């Protein structure tokens, strides 16, 4: 059960809820059209509360759909407000996506994290290679890197440590404790 | 469903939060990790010199989940206690040792084991990585040498507190507070 | 449904019990139900590390790990405890009841009472390990009741339940009573 | 949908009851069910020590130790104990209905009771037979103390498998009185 | 229950067999397709130059599967007479256009379909592979060009036998014999 | 329903391949797949030990050890065994491909292979990492054995989440022909 | 399906393995396995308890109960016994491999072999007939591998497995063999 | 599936019933019971002097259908020696003991439990009644009294052979043929 | 699975058609309109092969439904051949009925079997009330006991020793050997 905490005069909050007060948003688990849902609800709302200041995105989750990713990742670029990604236990197929679309500078991952931008394996097949081709041009966008080294690097069935991905461009800074 | 109590009131879980305690009961997932990671930032914002008491009664869980909730452990900056009641085993072993050291406590008849029993499909070198983890981390906290610990994790058995403290996993074997 | 008393305050009747420091070990025990327990007797002692606690047990026993974690809190905690025995306190559940303060363990008449193990942990586990919580079961158990190693293995053997007199004798019992003294 | 009623509070109907010293003893007894009650008990008593307490029993039966354990403090406690039956009390329904205090058993008319014990479940874990007839004698001596009739007769009248009327559960001895109005 | 037929009997799929007829039914799998591929190569056996008949009555089903049957019909030397019962959709109008030409039958009421309706997960790299491999087998065997190859089987209806016809898929459509 | 057919004698479909030295890897690998292939395997030795077997693979892998012990059994008898790849032959049903005699390993046109092992079952316990690596350098080697490829060139391509057509398979080592017609 | 060999006479061809005195313990072991290996076992030793029986072992373990009948049968019967593993041969497999007629146990090169008893009986049984198992298991490795107690106790709690040739250097096999000699 | 041996072909197990082997393997049933008497009268009209082996595997089952081979047992006139392997537990244990004195065996490793452990519901007298029955029946078959035999069917534990044999419910431990 | 035996030229039966040879016939398990159908076909055959060599019932049921009982009486009175009934195991409900519907000095019992009149606990009320009338009259008939004993009788829920049930009128003989 979700334990409840008292702020102050005096309210009290579930502690989920307590983490939006800081501008926390959690993308905890596989990505459906649910947390889309609720994930997009939280970033829109804390862009209400002010357009620059920070919004913190905690992502530990395997994948998911990947237009229900896609969609949290277009409300990402469309507010106004920086976006610091941290990444915890870890972040593949869709959530290593919304991971590496942090704000460059702002994307950091805990020393223990493990990172994955292979896809894990009904609509057409051209529109599968046509939903690929986006997750090459919006990797390729954030990392920096080319198509060439995106395509190659989803073909291998592996994961990165925090060192690899920051030096591949998918996060910036591996921390292990506040500066 | 869990009993309320007054002081305002809260359940017996909130008020057990309220004394800086958080629960780590059973298996160890996202879900625990997500609501651990929580209370464990929700108590340093409310002092990160106040120390956070972690109870600890586990079979093990999700390697990645139980490596969430050490990392968290190693980021926030108060001194933590961690107790070990009935069990803890695999990830819960690893958290129990994440301890601050000194701090590291377990109940008499608890039992302790770093044998990992045998969130996706997995490949073979990423669970050789996973398990390469394991193995540093576990040698970092109990001091003990690397050739050690996976001989030590390997013996499918338990640990008595007094074993596991032994091997440097934990600290004191209360009976009662002294 | 749990109905409401009204006291002012309103608490559902489980609540108010432990307006009484009454903890009702109830079912079958996992780790939740140790989990429970253990809140409610580490609350209860920062209420007053004096003032005894009283332990309804009506169970027929659960997981040994999560159930020796109850016990160890229970010796841990400065408060007595007073334990009761209504309907049956069989396997674990016995363990918790001889493990009241000496003196304070009672059993309503009509209850039984059984120390033999039937058939225990969340994982499965070597043979060694199925024996090192037994040979810790036993330590309790002889420690309790102060009966010998010998008494309490043999009596763990017996496939058979014990009246609140029998356990009395036994050790795990002080008081069988019918009626408030 | 558990109504809610007004008295200012607001209770649902069942609190309500309770607070007219009311227990339900509705349909099979189990654990869950017996600790429930006896919690009731404590409760009703801590109120009033001589205050009497209704207690309505329409139940078939269930877990010997679950409902010995509501025997068990019906006796522990000091009020009076009405018990009520309607619909039917079997097996350990008639039990307590037997349980209540002498004088004070009542029944409604179209009731049926029953103390042939059906072979909810007999116990909470799977028992020896010498265990199952410890029970079985248990149940013969707490049957036999409050209809004040020989062993012999309780270990006849439990062999047959049929219920009661309300006046047949009056000439055994299980209930006092069979009410149609105030 | 399979009936029997009569100095020997065999039950009346195993009669059907010595006709030389070959039945793909219902959804297509590995198991068909290793029945299918294991009667092939048996009646080759009996004679490479007399026909082999397949009867067709499927809604697809394993793209491996089926290109395993389509490959072994392509081996075995035997002009081979695809006919067409109920529906012939997916990889079961590719098996029916993959027969011997004008030996590719069927029956006036059947319908036909290209369309590909939406063993292991695979990336999507490997199902447009596949989609290329069914792709340029439509195209050798209906003599239609990758444009209308494509085009056209990414239209989600059926065909008329008669359609099927001009499109290249069969040859005839017989009403009797 | 397995057709009958006539040889006088009258077998299944399939008891006739096996009469034509025709064993069959349809669809996933486990134990009882395993020993009744193996079995097929020494019947066919006992029959003639120098007459080629052809073995047919129509399979996406399965239980490693079940599979292993199907290599094990080719590598055991004297036969030539001509390997077949029908449909596809991934994870474990590629190394019995290129476990076949080298020369004789062939493909239809339109298959697909995979030497990378996706992630049927593994294995037939749920094992620990260190034996789940022990597996996968048994396969790196029996891989790099029979493609006399190095074992550098082995571990990148089962990386590789993809699937080789026969033309690939060919230049990798995996097979020998791709074959048409007769 | 199983196909038909045909000899004249047509078996199936696991019947066909039978004439040539070769007996299958294949998968998990039960005790319809255990009655099935042992009617193989007590029907090749009549046709001649002289001719060797040949037992291939693919298994990953079973019943304890189940499985020490198979290798009481194997001690009963007069035949000498060639064992052979292939793809595995662990928990209890591995005890009927190791049990067979010394110089006559082999492997297959790509075999794994556990001696390590994973997580075994019929029926919820006490802690003290689970360890009894494990005794006679104790007893039985040590005898066959001629390895001591302290060995074998220290070997089955390594949750790992054994190659051919570590197999057959700690006493559970003979010969690893890759072709026939 | 069963093997086919051949002699005229039978499967193994009408092979073993050729040679007048009985099995009792696993959980004993009415349909157990129908099977193993239907063989014991068939075996008897065959010869009523020649014996009958039959051979137990079994943890147990329900007391009627056990009790029906035991009575067919009694009725049949062949010596009958009675083979416990794996182990002989409740019922199983029954039979072994019921076979003909002096040819009941075991094999070295088994196990054998007389505790009974905890066709429709039955009344606490009939359960009584039914343990009863079995209290002769043991005491019967083994020599031992009354009194020995509620004891020994009560703690909940295995004999060895040896055991056993002390007990009274079998004779001779065999590890070969002798 | 059941075995096979060999008769003696030569041929080999199931067992359990085996015992059909020797005009034994097997109620075993809970009886429904299918073993009702089984038992009836038996017994019909049976007749065919004699008028008057008896026929031999091995009873080990707990009950079953009550017309599929008493479907199986009415065959057994219609026959001529006379029916020796055999208790075994246990004989309850319906069991109990066709054990006590042999002919009069041929129903048996072994020495451990369990016997039971009383019947265990959709059709109208009067219809099953219709049934124990039934059940009371047969009872009546073939133990020669009054409808005020078998009434009273079939209320206690218990078993009967084959003694007791020899004595009450469900069967003739206990034996232990053949006589
Ligand atoms: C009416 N409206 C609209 C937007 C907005 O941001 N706010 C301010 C607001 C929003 C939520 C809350 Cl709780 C408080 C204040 C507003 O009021 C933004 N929409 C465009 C948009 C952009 C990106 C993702 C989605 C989705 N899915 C939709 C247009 C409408
Ligand atoms: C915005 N923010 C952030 C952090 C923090 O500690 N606090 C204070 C706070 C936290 C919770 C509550 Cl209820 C009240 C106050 C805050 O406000 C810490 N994050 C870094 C971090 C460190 C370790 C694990 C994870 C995960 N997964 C994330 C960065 C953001
Ligand atoms: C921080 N802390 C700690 C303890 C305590 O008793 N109290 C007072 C308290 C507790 C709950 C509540 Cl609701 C209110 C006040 C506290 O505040 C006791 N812990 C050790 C311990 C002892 C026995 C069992 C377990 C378990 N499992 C753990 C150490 C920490
Ligand atoms: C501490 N305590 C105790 C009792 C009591 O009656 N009251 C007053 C009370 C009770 C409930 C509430 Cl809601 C409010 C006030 C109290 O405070 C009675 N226990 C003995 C007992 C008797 C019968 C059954 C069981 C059970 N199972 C237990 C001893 C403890
Ligand atoms: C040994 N052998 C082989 C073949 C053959 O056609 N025949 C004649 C034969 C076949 C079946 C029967 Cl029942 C009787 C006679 C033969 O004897 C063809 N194989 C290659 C092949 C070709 C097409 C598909 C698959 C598949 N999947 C496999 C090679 C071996
Ligand atoms: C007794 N025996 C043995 C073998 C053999 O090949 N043959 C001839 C034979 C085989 C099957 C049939 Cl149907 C007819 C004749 C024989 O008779 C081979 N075994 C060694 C072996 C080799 C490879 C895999 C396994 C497994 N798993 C076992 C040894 C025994
Ligand atoms: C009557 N009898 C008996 C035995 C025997 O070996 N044979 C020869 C035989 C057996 C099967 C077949 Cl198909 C053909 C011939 C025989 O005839 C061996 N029994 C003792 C025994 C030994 C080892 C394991 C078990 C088990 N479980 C039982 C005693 C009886
Ligand atoms: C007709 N009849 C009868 C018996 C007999 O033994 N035989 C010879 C026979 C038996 C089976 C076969 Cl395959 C071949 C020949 C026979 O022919 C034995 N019954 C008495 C009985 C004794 C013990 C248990 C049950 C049961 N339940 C029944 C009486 C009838
Ligand atoms: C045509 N017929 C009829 C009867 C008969 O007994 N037999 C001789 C026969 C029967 C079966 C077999 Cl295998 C061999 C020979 C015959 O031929 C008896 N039916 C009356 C009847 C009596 C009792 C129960 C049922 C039922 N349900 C039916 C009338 C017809």
């Amino acid at each position: 059960l979700i334990p409840i905490v008292v702020e102050q005069g005096e309210r009290a909050y579930d502690i989920y809820s307590r983490l939006l007060r800081e501008r926390i948003v959690c993308v905890m688990g596989p990505i459906d059209d649910s947390v889309a849902s609720l994930v997009i609800a939280q970033l829109l709302f804390l862009q209400s509360e002010s357009n620059k200041k920070p919004i913190h995105m905690y992502i530990n989750s395997p994948g998911g759909v990947v237009t229900a990713g896609l969609a949290i990742y277009d409300t990402m670029q469309y507010i106004l407000n920086p976006i610091c990604t941290w990444c915890v236990g870890q972040a593949a197929s869709m959530g290593s996506l919304l991971l590496a679309a942090g704000t460059p500078g702002m994307r950091h991952s805990l020393p223990n994290s493990r990172i994955m931008i292979h896809q894990p394996s009904a609509i057409q097949a051209e529109e599968i290679m046509k939903l690929k081709k986006q997750l090459y041009n919006i990797y390729a966008k954030h990392t920096k890197q080319s198509l060439q080294v995106i395509e190659s690097a989803m073909e291998r069935d592996r994961y990165m440590s925090p060192m690899e991905a920051q030096e591949f461009g998918i996060l910036d800074k591996v921390l292990v404790h506040p500066p």
